[PDB]
């Protein structure tokens, strides 16, 4: 059985998949509206996740590669304290997450070739991985 490649959307100057990275956990729906475009653009993240950790304190570490130069890590925590969090945050092992969530793009100019984003998803405290994901951000060879 060959690794099985997820497509999320095309947009007019960038296609976009991802595949599972590390251990394969439960799966996870991505969908994006509208697709998001690399010049930049905005919208709305759906999510439909059963977690087998709990959602709360939850981080990514991003690890972004740029026509295969690797940037440094980034992180970005998601779920923080209290409130202001999103709903989905307070989820807990077995409970079906379905949200959606807004999300605005600045974009990169003189974009052009191939992006990779890996997603470690952490979270649970005690901290644990959630999931992993590595998306692979094509830009359209036809348009700039
Ligand atoms: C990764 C591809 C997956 C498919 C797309 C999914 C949609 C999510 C994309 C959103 C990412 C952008 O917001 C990041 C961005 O553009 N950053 C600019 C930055 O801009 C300012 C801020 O803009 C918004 O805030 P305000 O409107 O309040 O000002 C950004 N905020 C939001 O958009 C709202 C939320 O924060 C969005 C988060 C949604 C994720 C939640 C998912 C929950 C899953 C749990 C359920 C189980 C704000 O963003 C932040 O503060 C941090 C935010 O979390 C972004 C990172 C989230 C993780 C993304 C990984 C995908 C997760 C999906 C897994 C399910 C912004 O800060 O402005 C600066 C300028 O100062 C700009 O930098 P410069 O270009 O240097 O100026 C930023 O631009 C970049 O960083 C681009 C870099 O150059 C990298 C180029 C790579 C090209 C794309 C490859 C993938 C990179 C993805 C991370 C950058
Ligand atoms: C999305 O773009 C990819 C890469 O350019 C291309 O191979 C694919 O055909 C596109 N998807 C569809 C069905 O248009
Ligand atoms: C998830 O919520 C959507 C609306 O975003 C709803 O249409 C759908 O039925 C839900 N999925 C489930 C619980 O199967």
């Amino acid at each position: 059985e060959a690794q099985k490649q997820y497509w999320v959307c095309n947009s007019s100057d960038a296609s976009i998949s991802y595949t599972y990275c590390d251990k394969m956990q439960y799966p996870i729906s991505i969908n994006v509206n509208p697709c998001i475009e690399l010049k930049g653009s905005k919208g709305l993240l759906h999510i439909f996740y059963i977690p087998r950790r709990d959602l709360k304190q939850l981080y990514f570490n991003l690890y972004i590669t740029v026509n295969t130069m690797n940037l440094p890590k980034r992180k970005e925590v998601i779920c923080r304290g209290s409130d202001d969090d999103y709903s989905f945050c307070r989820a807990l092992k077995g409970e079906t997450v379905n949200t959606t969530i807004s999300f605005s793009f600045k974009g990169i100019k003189f974009s052009k070739g191939k992006y990779k984003c890996v997603v470690e998803a952490i979270s649970g405290s005690p901290e644990e991985m959630l999931f992993c994901l590595e998306f692979v951000i094509l830009h359209q060879p036809n348009s700039n």
